[PDB]
């Protein structure tokens, strides 16, 4: 299930650069960028394979990728983000 | 994020004598110059750790490092300019 939606402006400023990545179609900071997001634990929609893509959401001071990620679905401004590698999702709402 | 692109002669004419060190490879001041710059802030480009070296930029009067520094790239001519320990960054133009 999505947990409700979350205002871009609430989130970390990192996520405001993801989409702007996402708009450009990059460059893409890491080569898993873009790569397919199988939504295994079904916990968005069910959409054939390859509806959803992955991209990572840089966390100042991880030495990692860290866990958060934008996922987009093939709709119009169908962008969820996740701070918490896919335990849970909330619908981006770009406009608060 | 990158500040801007700032002229060489426009930066302290200590950092034009930190880039001629940079050029012949030292000898330089301070023990620390040369060490991985991590970019642990994410302020730089992501890029794989020790794309980035830190090199001092002499603070005349100052007892310690202070805080101006050179970071380098691997790339040609990719060096920034901090003048705040990292807070910000410049792109330095050798060319003017
Ligand atoms: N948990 C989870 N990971 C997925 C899914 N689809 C792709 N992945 C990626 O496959 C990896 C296997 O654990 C995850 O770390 C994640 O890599 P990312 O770090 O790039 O997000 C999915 O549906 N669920
Ligand atoms: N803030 C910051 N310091 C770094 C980084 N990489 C190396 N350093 C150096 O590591 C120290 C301890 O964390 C910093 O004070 C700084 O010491 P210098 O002043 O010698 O560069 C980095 O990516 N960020």
């Amino acid at each position: 299930d999505v947990s409700g939606t979350v205002c871009l402006s609430a989130l970390p400023p990192e996520a405001t650069d993801t989409l702007n990545l996402i708009a450009s179609d990059g460059p893409f900071p890491y080569s898993q960028d873009g790569v397919v997001f199988q939504n295994r634990e079904s916990v968005l929609p069910t959409q054939s394979y390859g509806y959803y893509h992955e991209y990572t959401v840089i966390t100042p001071g991880a030495r990692t990728r860290g866990t958060r990620r934008i996922i987009c679905g093939e709709a119009t401004q169908e962008d969820y983000y996740t701070g918490d590698h896919y335990a849970t999702f909330s619908l981006i709402d770009q406009t608060c």
